[PDB]
């Protein structure tokens, strides 16, 4: 889960 980002609005999740 969340290979992008790991944040609701940060690094396109
Ligand atoms: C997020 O949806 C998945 C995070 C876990 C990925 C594990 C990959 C390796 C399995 C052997």
């Amino acid at each position: 889960w969340x290979d992008t980002g790991a944040d609701x609005d940060g690094x396109e999740w």
